């Protein structure tokens, strides 16, 4: 049936994570600048990731000698692929032996060139190896729809019931000028360093840099398992150009029989369909073709007019090559969960090529209420085109006192969770303070440095987090090293009427004994302290890498 | 249901293709060499592997007949030239022409794992070397390229199996290409102590050392066995079940997980309703490694061991013993060994055993080594039945099952330029004269509709084994006085422009034809005319069989 995206992570131009993109996205900011010389000497625009550098490799084991040698997209794909897990609620104790599969976009090995373990396969793999994952682990170069293909096949094999769990995402970096030289040799970049998307100006893109991962199970097993749901996926598919003018060529015929053959094939009416995220690479003669494909697709069942919006967030950040998908994806279900279309950018004069009027799109440039008619769900397609000539095209349908505990595998980070905490909190004046602490509990791992503290209110929590920040409460918040502390709970984990005493504290909502206990390192079974109504997991701020520098060595 | 494999091509160490293949697998021969300086100094980087399963002339390509101008071919990988011959040769091998390919739903899954040749340099993406043959023939399947290292081939055979099935492609091409052209990469697997210093895959030897390099490019063509029935293609066998997995937390990235394996193995015949007991052979991955060899062993033996007491009745063989690790390529040499293997009934040597490795006791298994060319027999009329294993370093492993399947005339050759039109004819001489039994009908069927008709064309008629080889003589040698017909199709337009357009003509041909008149078909189709070659039978239709493919030019291309 359907497939629910239960968690998400993501790190692009100017957004350090998925919160932020969503700022920038409402507030259409550009996020292209000008290559500076850290990178490479221009003696020249990008969409670029700042601290590339910088990886936590202590965290998942790895020696810091080998990171040096690990390409800069392993390592960050590695961290925001562990991010959207723990944004979906899960830890590495819930994903031990997961038949979790993970399908990563991937499309270049700079890094290991300027080398004077680095395979694609070994990429897709760190994730499965580090948190003992057992679906299969597969690497995607279909060039830009690298990160939309491998979402479909983790689609079918969830679906095929291969796999219990999927983790999708694409990552792409451009550390080397020889990358751009090879672009720019075959006429693809513009000038103006933009991707001027559905504008007569249209001249070439301008490169992204990204990395961006989602969480997908069967909706099934999401009710069941009382995941968040960010949106579904309700059609998807792959298909070829096959022979066009040039191997980079697009073919319109190819669009349209992939868009055809998944509305045929999953019932999906063009009416139904309000927004799509274009590849719309801001490209001379690519924009127009597009345009048409899908413009006529919709036009074979519906004689309405400028109902569906268009855009791409390439406007926005750039083309984020395997990456694209995940960020397009991305954008569409915030969109989604906000039920607000935001503005493509660099749009002032429609594409000469392609008339508007009479079509069923419209390019949308106003930030505005996502409106939809009757009860019915929003809805959204995301198109991704490689220049090998491998497409991918899916269909989104949207979805419809307390104790606080956080931990960390060192001081200095749990402090900066405790800070990521606070401005999260800080800037969602609305959040409910049982779910939150639920998450925190159930949908983290306890690590060897904790914290916690009680609150009712959302006041109180912030005034405990800026309290423990500069450490300076009236007191009332326990903080621990686990291994420091062992001896303060050995009776707890051994007797039986210590056991059973515990029992009794959580069993009398004793939180404060509880908090003592746990920050110490004691197993807490956080499910007996609800009764009648359990509380839900939801998206919360995740891991705080160490920003640690690795380079070449 | 299941899928049916209806055409092949490959190219291993000391096989120019799957015909010299299984001669090679036959007569036990080992096709590991020393590594010359053409290739890269051993003995300037030496010091305590200097083998690998070597493919020859890897620098030669036929751009032309690609459309790729020569000047672009210097910059192509020579690992996606390669491809892209033993790919278009797959589809040939199986019947199919460009032709009839036009606009197929047809998915290619390319299994590969380095870009060696573009760090050289200074369009070589993955992304491209999968996407050629689509372009090429205007296929309309998704192209992908895999890189699950070792595993990649198998995995994409897997992929492959799930589209067809799930019904979004009608067709699939699946492969694996791997070549090592620098000393870097050898370095990278030397440092990390997987290679052995006998330059042997000793597979299942308690002499197990390592493994050793293997280059090779091979593909399969797969469809529905529903439509392959009904399209009346040939077919090799049918994959009835399939698998992937990961290895999860192991001790170091690239160990094995006998756990996984066992999973693995056990999921795919519990879906697929296979029992142990009818699996006769097991194509292992059995890279010839210290610590491998025993956990695939025990791993694959204990699954069997969960249904059945039975010992002894599992062959087992790796044809890296015979080739080296073929990487990418692995998988689907695998795949083709064990169809030969079912196609002439046949088990064949895994070599470098003298010993049984001391980990895992044989004598109470369900496996057993096995060294002797023999016949390879079933009980009943029950068809025979292997697995293939692949096992990737990064973890990702798969693994299939495959099952045995029960089931005057005018030849026409042609060819883009006339020194390979020749090389074709010296082709099929040497396919006839080896292939004492070929049903004449079945493959002048072949020639006339499961090739495409190219510019430079020659035609006879024969009605015995004897005279179409004197036939393809004479031709050769350039005597006959003749019977055989030839032509340039392009200086020959006049002579045709009658059939082509007048609708008495055209009735006359369609009465020579019918009236069963050859010499003048023959004539005709030489010189450039259409021929609707099914009008050419009546009740009785021949089968496509599989013939050589086409022989490119063997041109030299290298850094510019």
């Amino acid at each position: 049936d359907a497939i629910a995206i239960v968690g998400m992570s993501g790190r692009y131009p100017g957004a350090r994570n998925v919160r932020e993109y969503w700022d920038n996205l409402v507030h259409a900011r550009n996020a292209i600048r000008d290559i500076p010389t850290s990178r490479w000497d221009v003696d020249k625009s990008m969409g670029m990731l700042d601290d590339i550098e910088h990886f936590d490799p202590l965290f998942f084991n790895i020696p810091p000698s080998e990171a040096e040698l690990m390409d800069p997209q392993h390592r960050i794909f590695l961290q925001e692929g562990y991010k959207a897990f723990e944004d979906a609620g899960y830890n590495a104790r819930t994903l031990n032996e997961k038949k979790c599969g993970v399908y990563l976009g991937i499309m270049s090995n700079e890094y290991g060139v300027m080398l004077n373990g680095n395979s694609f396969a070994i990429a897709a793999a760190r994730i499965p190896y580090f948190l003992n994952l057992k679906g299969p682990a597969i690497p995607i170069d279909t060039a830009c729809s690298s990160s939309l293909v491998g979402t479909h096949l983790a689609r079918q094999a969830l679906i095929n019931k291969e796999i219990d769990m999927a983790l999708v995402g694409g990552v792409s970096l451009y550390l080397t000028p020889e990358s751009y030289m090879s672009m720019c040799e075959a006429g693809m970049l513009s000038p103006d360093g933009q991707c001027k998307a559905f504008d007569n100006g249209a001249n070439g893109f301008v490169p992204g840099e990204g990395a961006g991962a989602l969480v997908l199970k069967r909706l099934k097993d999401a009710e069941a398992d009382r995941d968040h749901i960010y949106g579904i996926i309700i059609g998807s598919g792959i298909n070829q150009d096959g022979k066009t003018n040039g191997i980079t060529a697009p073919s319109a015929k190819s669009q349209m029989d992939l868009e055809r053959d998944i509305y045929e094939t999953y019932g999906i009416h063009p009416e139904s369909i309000s927004y799509v995220e274009m590849h719309g690479t801001g490209t001379k003669q690519g924009d127009p073709i597009e345009l048409e494909a899908l413009s006529t697709v919709f036009q074979e069942k519906t004689d309405k007019k400028q109902f569906c919006a268009i855009g791409s967030v390439k406007s926005n950040i750039g083309h984020t090559s395997a990456a694209a998908g995940v960020a397009g994806v991305q954008k569409v279900l915030l969109c989604m969960n906000h039920k607000t279309l935001v503005p493509t950018l660099n749009f002032t004069t429609p594409n000469e090529h392609f008339e508007f009027e009479h079509s069923p799109l419209y390019v949308n440039t106003e930030l505005k209420p996502w409106e939809t008619a009757d009860g019915k769900p929003r809805r959204a397609c995301v198109s991704s085109f490689g220049y090998s000539g491998t497409n991918a095209h899916i269909v989104i349908e949207e979805y419809q006192s307390a104790l606080f505990v956080l931990s960390a595998k060192k001081e200095k980070q749990l402090k900066a969770y405790a800070e990521a905490m606070k401005d999260f909190v800080t800037s969602n004046e609305d959040i409910d303070l049982e779910d939150m602490a639920y998450t925190l509990q159930t949908g983290r791992e306890a690590m060897d440095y904790r914290m916690a503290f009680l609150a009712d209110s959302r006041e109180m929590l912030i005034k405990a987090l800026d309290d423990y920040l500069a450490e300076m409460p009236n007191g009332s918040i326990f903080a621990a090293h686990v291994k420091t502390k062992k001896s303060e709970i050995k009776l707890f984990e051994t007797d039986h009427d210590a056991k059973a005493l515990l029992q009794t504290w959580i069993e009398k909502k004793r939180l404060e004994k509880v908090a003592e206990l746990w920050v110490k390192g004691l197993q807490i079974d956080w499910n007996k302290l609800y009764g009648e109504y359990t509380p839900r997991r939801i998206s919360l701020p995740a891991y705080p890498f160490a920003e640690e520098y690795y380079w070449l060595p």
